[PDB]
């Protein structure tokens, strides 16, 4: 049967869990003059360096299956 | 009581749903130098003009209670 599975839905779950919850919406913004040669930024918001890509994106889809993965600015 | 309520609990939900899936894990990476005077980056994964921020985080920040935004690179 498909007893067991969820059917196709609108999501509920939240993406960011704990990062700065006082801010109704977390926005980030950086002047190209004051990046060096390269910053990764975190796309995945469990970074315990956010908005710095710090490797967690590796747990979270391991854990849960997902593909998500961090975004580059170089030179 | 607390019959209703989701104790605390390690998470298991994804952040990306559509995107790529066929891509184990989504990285971009830009150079400044092909950069214009603006870049908005999605990192809520529901944009459809992703990876580039077209506002779809308000309508997911409304629908889970979530607080996620853009990352901007400007000048
Ligand atoms: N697309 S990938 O697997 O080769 C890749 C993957 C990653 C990754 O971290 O998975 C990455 N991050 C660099 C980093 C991590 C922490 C600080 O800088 C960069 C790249 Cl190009
Ligand atoms: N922190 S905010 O509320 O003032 C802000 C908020 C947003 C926002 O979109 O919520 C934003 N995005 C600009 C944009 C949208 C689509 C293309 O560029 C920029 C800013 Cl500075
Ligand atoms: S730690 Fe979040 S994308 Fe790498
Ligand atoms: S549409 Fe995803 S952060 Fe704006």
């Amino acid at each position: 049967t498909k007893r067991f599975y969820v059917k196709d839905h609108r999501n509920k779950a939240m993406i960011n869990l704990h990062i700065q919850k006082d801010n109704p919406k977390i926005v980030h913004a950086f002047d190209m003059e004051d990046l060096g040669d390269k910053a990764v930024y975190c796309r995945c918001w469990r970074s315990k360096k956010f908005p710095f890509c710090d490797g967690a994106h590796t747990k979270h889809n391991e854990e849960t299956g997902d593909n998500v993965g961090p975004l580059i600015i170089k030179k």
